[PDB]
Formats: structure tokens, C-alpha cells, sequence
């Protein structure tokens, strides 16, 4: 019942119009986007802990959207909105340039098989697209539990002018407060965080 009940309140329909964040959230505040939020546990925890900030989630899996809405309602959140649509299209059509404080991409589909390597969302064009939507100093934070994907992510991100690795060892970062531990959580999870800086 969560979708029918709470989609009218917290859902955002896809359109070819750029989002007005002040209009959407009813105030001027930092916006964090989580792509592929799944059941939304991280996103709800994030929004609950940061009532002074605003949060957008995008997830193609509609039961995940429903679960996220149910949890957000259970926590009485007013600072969370969700979409059920391909995030790439939302980024292109609805997210203004230079507008986001942070983009989170946690455990994106790992596509273990080499035959599926191109299905992995972290590729140069996607990473460039995300970059264009971050404010300077904004961060793209991704995490994976598959080392081949982690290495691919690092290669992609390291190749892009305008991304600065926040890793003190030029690869991975420790898990920040802004990502929750997994039930099973080196220790087998890789976090990557890159800040947007001016083109060199
Ligand atoms: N293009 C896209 N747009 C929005 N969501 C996407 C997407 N491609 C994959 N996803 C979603 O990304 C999620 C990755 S599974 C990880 C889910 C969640 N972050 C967690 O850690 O539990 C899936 O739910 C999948 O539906």
C-alpha cells in the first residue's frame, strides 16, 4: 500500500523539465542524490540524520521505491523525494548543472561476467554526467564489494579531468558516516570518493 499512499506525497514524475529544488523542497538547502537506492535504508537514515539538508533518490525497481516511501513515512521525513525512472535520463533532463552537494552510488549492479562489463553504470560518460551536476567541492561517492568493479571505477574516475581523488593513497577511502555498514561488513568493500574541482 506504500506506493499508492505515499507516492503522491514524496514521488516525483519524470519530465523533460529541469527541477526547481527550492520549489520541490520548499526551501534553499543542500541536495544529495542517491542513485539506485534499493530499499532506501541508507537514504532514509541519511535524511533522518540531516533534517537541514534535502535528499533525492532514484530507483528503477518499484518495490524498492515503495519500501523507501514506507520507511520515510515511518520516520516522518519531509526532506526526501524519490523517482522511479532511469537515473541517466533523470540526470540529463531534470537535474540542473552544478546543483548537487553529493551523489551516492552504493553497490551498483556489479555484473560479474566479462560479457556484461558494459552494463556497469560507472563508465566515463556517466561519470562525466554526474560531474556536471555536482557543485564545485561536491562529491561523487561510490561503493562496491566486487574488486574488479572497484578497480574499473578507479580507472574511470582517475581518467577524468575535474575529479580529484579524496583518497590519501590515491585509490580508496575509508567508509564515511554518510554510508551505512552492510549486514556482512581489507574488509571486502571498496569506497571511492572524488571531489569536483575546476578543469586543469
Ligand atoms: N539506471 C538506473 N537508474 C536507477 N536505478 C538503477 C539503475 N540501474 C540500476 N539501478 C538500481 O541500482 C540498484 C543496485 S543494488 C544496490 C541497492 C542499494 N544501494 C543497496 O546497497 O542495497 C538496484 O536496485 C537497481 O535497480
Amino acid at each position: 500500500h506504500a506506493l499508492e499512499n505515499y507516492w503522491p506525497v514524496m514521488g516525483v514524475e519524470f519530465s523533460e523539465d529541469m527541477l526547481d529544488f527550492p520549489a520541490l523542497f520548499g526551501r534553499e538547502a543542500p541536495v544529495t542524490l542517491e542513485i539506485g537506492f534499493g530499499m532506501g535504508a541508507s537514504l532514509v537514515a541519511m535524511a533522518k540524520d540531516r533534517p537541514e539538508q534535502d535528499f533525492l533518490g532514484i530507483e528503477v525497481h518499484s518495490p524498492g521505491v515503495g519500501a523507501c516511501l514506507a520507511s520515510a513515512h515511518e520516520e516522518g521525513l519531509s526532506n526526501l523525494r524519490v523517482m522511479c525512472h532511469d537515473a541517466v535520463e533523470v540526470l540529463h533532463k531534470m537535474i540542473p548543472d552544478n546543483s548537487l552537494r553529493m551523489v551516492q552510488l552504493f553497490f551498483p549492479d556489479p555484473w560479474h561476467k566479462a560479457r556484461h562489463n558494459k552494463r556497469r553504470i560507472v563508465q566515463v560518460p556517466f561519470a562525466e554526467l554526474v560531474k556536471s551536476k555536482l557543485q564545485l567541492g561536491g562529491v561523487f561517492h561510490m561503493a562496491t564489494d566486487w574488486e574488479p568493479y572497484a578497480e574499473h571505477m578507479l580507472e574511470v574516475m582517475s581518467s577524468i579531468d575535474g575529479y580529484k581523488n579524496l583518497s590519501e593513497s590515491n585509490d580508496y577511502v575509508p567508509r564515511p558516516a554518510s554510508r551505512p555498514v552492510t549486514k556482512f561488513e581489507g574488509h571486502g568493500v571498496w569506497d571511492l570518493m572524488f571531489e569536483r574541482v575546476k578543469l586543469e
